């Protein structure tokens, strides 16, 4: 990064003092101590355990200093009312400092997000950063922005939501300097109430925009009644400003041509999505002085951003939920409380697969039972185990929920019985349920997920 104890203090309010502490100019900010470094900023947040819990292996990791809402003791600290509200301050601040460009978008997608298409194109000439993976929530922006590399133009990120009012923060927080909506009325949407709303709370992506900002929106009518009022707006789709005239889907190819460009695009993906997704993307290259052409170059390349976290079908007609990326507690315990907040399907039955999260280390096992604490027999009706550091969390399980409501397989370098896991779980699983599996992505996780889709 490109700051020191003194001034962050200086800039949460350290309402312990700092004059005290050496001064030490900064490395870089962690929350996963398991990730701190020498010189590193350690930031205790309130994860599957809380962050503070942690502070001490900080620094024997490399910590210099730490950010904390109590004493440390024998510790650069800096003391603070919340941990995450002085992170954030930190994010805004340095973005602040660095006057670098932020591109907002909201809408993750699938196949290649409008967030890594715009990032392809704006690299093309500009040294660009993006919001790495799905740190798009108000944990994941404030870590992307300050992890920010040393001298970069343009930071594009993303900004999801769960509850309405989500992204009034990430907006005032970041001041997008341009900023894009894709949209897509969510289903059983989970926490949220309805399409308008859905609406009503991407459309809070302009709030910390500035007057004149340029913020890309759908033509869909559901947005009408949140547009700014003193922002450039351009609309999307069929008949708006910026619209698909032609567009041609080979096996697993694609080409469209934009009313606002001269010649069409190639993209190694199927989708009027896409599509759509990549038009927004260019029109917003463009503003930002990128050619047609490096362009239409940029896209020959691109990289298919692996799945993401997005509900899908087991030749079932079931409402399957694989996680496949982040393995560990918080991730999980979240992972959780939401799948468990959308009531159900038809029938009205919930089941949950967990397995093994690697690499949490030595305490791993201590770790797993943490997430008791998110399971609730009233809510899961039934929740299946597969592993071996899940053990006593299954065990644990079995004795608050009712009877026969836990499965737990084995799979170790002994034995592994997937073969079993798979039976139970088909069978378990009706035509009408939802299950949620999540946990390291491992050979066989991949194998069941499989068989479930056929
Ligand atoms: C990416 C932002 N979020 C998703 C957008 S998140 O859910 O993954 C999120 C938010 C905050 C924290 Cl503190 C974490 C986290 O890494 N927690 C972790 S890792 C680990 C432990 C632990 C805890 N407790 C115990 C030993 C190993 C994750």
């Amino acid at each position: 990064m490109k700051l020191t104890i003194h001034e962050i203090a200086q800039v949460v309010g350290a309402k312990n003092d700092i004059s005290i502490f050496e001064d030490t100019q900064l490395e870089k900010a962690e929350f996963d101590s398991r990730l701190i470094g020498t010189g590193d900023l350690f930031v205790p947040l309130k994860g599957a355990r809380d962050g503070h819990d942690f502070i001490e292996t900080a620094f024997e990791n490399g910590a210099a200093v730490t950010l904390s809402e109590k004493e440390v003791s024998n510790h650069p600290y800096i003391l603070v009312d919340d941990v995450l509200t002085a992170f954030q301050s930190l994010a805004s601040y340095y973005l602040e400092k660095t006057t670098v460009d932020v591109f907002a978008v909201t809408g993750s997608n699938g196949k290649t997000t409008t967030k890594d298409m715009l990032a392809h194109l704006l690299s093309t000439r500009y040294k660009t950063y993006k919001t790495q993976g799905n740190y798009n929530n108000e944990i994941g922006l404030p870590y992307t922005v300050l992890h920010m590399p040393e001298g970069t133009e343009k930071l594009v990120l993303e900004m999801g939501q769960d509850h309405l009012g989500d992204i009034h923060l990430l907006s005032e927080l970041a001041r997008p300097k341009t900023a894009i909506v894709t949209l897509v009325g969510e289903a059983h949407l989970a926490f949220f109430k309805d399409r308008s709303e859905i609406a009503k709370g991407k459309m809070q992506i302009a709030d910390g925009m500035a007057s004149g900002s340029l913020l890309l929106a759908p033509a869909d009518p559901i947005v009408e009644d949140y547009l700014p009022i003193d922002k450039k707006v351009v609309r999307f789709g069929q008949g708006a400003e910026l619209e698909i005239t032609d567009l041609v889907e080979r096996k697993d190819s694609l080409t469209f041509k934009a009313n606002f460009l001269e010649q069409a695009l190639d993209l190694p993906v199927t989708g009027k999505y896409n599509a759509t997704n990549a038009m927004i993307a260019s029109y917003v290259a463009l503003q930002e002085g990128v050619s047609e052409e490096q362009i239409r170059l940029a896209f020959q390349h691109l990289e298919l951003t692996r799945n993401r976290t997005e509900w899908k079908k087991a030749a079932n007609g079931a409402d399957i939920l694989s996680d496949v990326y982040n393995a560990n507690p918080t991730a999980m315990k979240l992972i959780l409380e939401t799948f468990s907040a959308i009531p159900a399907n038809e029938g009205g039955k919930k089941i949950a697969v967990l397995a093994d999260m690697k690499e949490l280390g030595d305490q791993s096992v201590q770790l797993h039972n943490q997430m008791i604490l998110s399971l609730s027999p009233d809510v899961l009706d039934i929740v299946i185990f597969y592993g071996e550091d899940i053990a006593q969390l299954a065990q644990l399980a079995s004795q608050m929920f009712p009877i026969g409501h836990v499965y737990y397989f084995k799979k170790t370098e002994d034995q592994d019985q997937f073969e079993d896991l798979v039976k139970q779980v088909k069978e378990s699983l009706g035509a009408h349920d939802q299950i949620l599996l999540k946990g390291s992505n491992s050979m066989n996780l991949a194998k069941l997920v499989e068989s479930l889709e056929n």
